[PDB]
């Protein structure tokens, strides 16, 4: 049942330090170029499956500019750099939509761990620990003061992953 | 017993990540510059205290230069940046030494998750879950491929810091 410290580990050391400094961000972005939308968008796929570059995934998700970086001291390291990139989202040919897009990465941690054998988590267990994982994050973003209209989670299992995302764009 | 998971996630989300490319990394600041060692000491106080300004613990350590940074295409984001500190440190006066140094920001998660009351995770089970934490990491690390003469970690209870880790420098 590792899952549940990954939630709290993913909003005590980024969404809780980030969140904050969101959407100060993301006007200066429309301000400094042309627009953008006004939450970040993160992929809860529950299969695990995590790829790096977002656009191998999806062709109709193309990535156009990151964010300008945030920075800040951090447990000795100094102006330790929390980046962010912008993903335009194509359909039949037209683009429909603009986000701050990414993966969950401690998903990515559930994965690898299922593979190395002294982990102790079988392979089988991934399903219902992302499931876990995807549970306890949305307990704590409900309750999390930081997070007030910035951040919406995309949780699926499977498809088009852009077309998915638009789902959750086109609600507000 | 939370802290299982973390070490996990601290080996195959950042260690397994950064200690292949450490060493060629140091070597173009010993070249673009005057020197440093060739491992990161990674602290982990027992008693999850992790301030943020390493110098704000100790006066006899001074940050001197971040090391290159480096880059990778991860979960969606292009370009994420792992950022390490160079110190130097210091004894009545004279430095005896220089290293990358930092702390197991993965302690922090601990300290955050044991004030928050739906984490499930009492105020006491702090210190042992600070040693189960580093005892799975010195597991980890000792079967580390990825860990080979590139780091050391340095656990403690408590007092000099800047003693203690001048302790673990000169045993090489
Ligand atoms: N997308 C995104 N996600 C992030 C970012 N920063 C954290 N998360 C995720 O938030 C959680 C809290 O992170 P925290 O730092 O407390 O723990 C981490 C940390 F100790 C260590 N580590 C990772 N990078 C490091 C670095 N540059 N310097 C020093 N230590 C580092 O490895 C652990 C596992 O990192 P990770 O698998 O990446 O997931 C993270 C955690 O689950 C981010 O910038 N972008």
């Amino acid at each position: 049942n590792v899952a549940h410290g990954l939630a709290w580990s993913y909003y005590i050391g980024y969404l809780r330090l980030i969140l904050p400094e969101l959407q100060a961000r993301i006007r200066t972005y429309n301000q400094h170029y042309n627009a953008v939308s006004q939450r970040l968008y993160i992929l809860l796929p529950l299969d695990c499956g995590v790829p790096d570059n977002l656009s191998m995934a999806d062709p109709n998700i193309r990535f156009l500019d990151k964010l300008p970086q945030q920075t800040g001291d951090r447990a000795g390291i100094k102006d330790r750099v929390y980046s962010n990139s912008i993903y335009e989202l194509l359909e039949n040919g037209q683009r429909a939509g603009t986000c701050v897009l990414e993966y969950a990465t401690p998903l990515q941690t559930l994965f690898a761990m299922s593979q190395y054998s002294q982990a102790g988590f079988s392979r089988e267990d991934r399903l219902e620990q992302a499931k876990l994982f995807c549970r306890t994050l949305e307990d704590i973003l409900a309750d999390a003061p930081e997070s007030q209209n910035n951040c919406r989670l995309i949780a699926y299992q499977e498809f088009s992953l852009s077309q998915e995302v638009l789902r959750h764009l086109r609600q507000e």
